């Protein structure tokens, strides 16, 4: 396979920065989801889930096609939950008709990275929605009852290298893990709706305890009410993570400048853009436009 990015026709980047401002009145309307914790955490995890079926090898999977709206990918196990992020853009793809699926997605999750204070993530549009036919098959998403070998060897089938892997993974400061979706229960952190490196210094400064949960999976659980999964633990036994995990707890700016490069990375895999495309956009929040 070739994707070769094609822009909607016509669309220029006040168009795009239209479907954003949309996105982002919602996050700031929808504020009660989960416990008041809001729809930017499972937006990011369905920008990376969309992204994460991607195989170097063969070129298939990955946000291009927009697969995911298909039965097949929609249903997969690892999936459970993200049908809540789905419900909640398509009100927005109704409004704005003309944006592919893998680009509306994929977008979701630069959002609300931007509007929970993130860094700023160049974002390229041209995904284009491709046939059920195209759909990868269940169980190219990774488990999380697993060590840092694992880890490194499947961030390799998406190119991704140790650094990329550990900034990415400082998303799981947002959100929560959920018992009815994943057989995990319980937060990350405390500012579990604001994007910092709250992830890393919990790591190396909770006094973390492994049990068993009420699914009979195991987490390791502090004192203060936190949890982590055993592959984010893994990233303090591996001696290479856990140097880049103490960098990014010394310094958050760092952290962002490298989560904003991988991030993006993650969402361009698999796509191929011609030379005389736009330049990838940056949109302004809200609070830049005054709204
Ligand atoms: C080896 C890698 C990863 C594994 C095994 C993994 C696994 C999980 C699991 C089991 C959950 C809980 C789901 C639930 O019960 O609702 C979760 C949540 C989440 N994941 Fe990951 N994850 C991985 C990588 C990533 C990456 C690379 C990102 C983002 C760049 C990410 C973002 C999220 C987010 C934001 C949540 C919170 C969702 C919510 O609050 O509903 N994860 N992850």
């Amino acid at each position: 396979l070739v994707h070769v990015a094609s822009v909607e026709k016509g669309r220029s980047y006040e168009d795009f920065q239209k479907v954003y401002n949309a996105i982002a009145l919602k996050l700031r309307e929808d504020d009660e989801y989960d416990n008041y914790i809001g729809y930017g955490p499972v937006l990011v995890r369905l920008a990376w889930h969309i992204s994460g079926t991607w195989d170097k090898h063969d070129n298939t999977g990955g946000s291009y096609g927009g697969t995911y709206r298909f039965k097949k990918e929609f249903n997969d196990p690892s999936n459970a939950g993200l049908q809540n992020g789905f419900k909640f853009l398509e009100p927005i793809h109704k409004e704005f008709p003309w944006i592919s699926s893998g680009d509306l997605f994929s977008l979701g999750g630069v959002t609300a990275v931007q509007e929970m204070q993130g860094p700023k993530i160049p974002w390229r549009c041209g995904r284009v929605d491709t046939p059920e036919d195209t759909t990868p098959d269940n169980g190219r998403l990774p488990d999380a009852d697993k060590d840092a070998g694992y880890v490194r060897t499947f961030f390799q089938r998406l190119n991704m290298n140790d650094r990329e892997v550990v900034a990415l993974m400082g998303a799981h400061a947002l959100g929560k893990t959920h018992l009815k979706n994943s057989g995990y229960e319980g937060p990350g952190g405390a500012a579990n709706n604001v994007f910092t490196n709250e992830f890393y210094l919990n790591l190396l400064n909770e006094d973390w305890k492994l049990e068993k949960n009420d699914a009979n999976n195991e987490q390791w659980d502090s004192k203060s009410g936190y949890m982590m999964l055993p592959t984010d633990y893994s990233l303090i036994q591996d001696p290479k993570y856990l140097s880049i995990v103490k960098e990014y707890a010394n310094d958050q700016d760092k952290f962002f400048k490298d989560f904003s490069k991988a991030f993006e990375k993650l969402l361009e895999d698999g796509i191929t853009f011609p030379k005389d495309a736009p330049s990838p956009f940056i949109f302004k929040t809200l609070e830049e436009q005054g709204l």
